[PDB]
């Protein structure tokens, strides 16, 4: 289930991070285009009117793509966030996850055992030590059948 | 101009850098202010004195980074409890065989 989060969340990061360095590019396009009419303005129904003209629309065009990317900068943030927890809780869940099992005990534990969806994936690793304690309850109690048993044995 | 637009641009990176740490931080005041509020509500149902003490008896102490563990130390003193309970109990209803 980390996996699947993780790829996710990647995708959408990925596409959130081109859109945003697509948005600085046009940024630094206009401040661009902002010296070159600026020298046009200076070295040239004229070119020169021309290119006043498109020098304040581009000022104009810098400032509002200057907010598009102030504002699409925090979604990035927070996939990325989102995504950190995901790797961080993924490499532990790979780790405990291969650590030896027959396809019998991985039946054993399976039929006993909830199956996870990813709201649930946050859920299970409460969800672990809670059926350990009534595991544990049963352990015991169980035990304590066969110490009775080892008394009958005597 | 020109240098003033560079300046803008470094100006710009620095204040991405803020926004990402001000999200991340968000992001992340956001879920601690909903599980807050959370166990607020949860302590809302109030304790008297002597049941506050009492329950900080057998109890444990519980810090913020053990602040996921406290979810379980929760349910696993409930299930000492238990125990105490259900045993207590066992040696009641023998109590009572042997009165009558």
């Amino acid at each position: 289930l980390w996996r699947e989060k993780i790829n996710l969340l990647n995708a959408r990061l990925a596409e959130a991070q081109t859109s945003e360095e697509q948005l600085q590019s046009q940024l630094d396009l206009q401040k661009k285009v902002v010296s070159d009419h600026m020298q046009r303005y200076l070295q040239v129904d004229s070119d020169a009117s021309v290119a006043k003209a498109k020098l304040d629309e581009a000022q104009t065009i810098e400032s509002e793509l200057d907010k598009q990317l102030r504002a699409a900068n925090k979604v990035t943030c927070v996939l990325d966030t989102e995504l950190t927890l995901a790797r961080a809780a993924e490499r532990k869940a790979q780790q405990t996850a291969q650590q030896g099992m027959k396809e019998e005990e991985r039946e054993l534990s399976a039929s006993h055992f909830p199956v996870v969806t990813l709201e649930q994936l946050p859920d299970i690793r409460d969800l672990e030590r809670q059926h350990e304690r009534g595991i544990q309850h049963e352990i015991e109690r169980v035990k304590a059948e066969l110490h009775r048993l080892n008394i009958e044995l005597t």
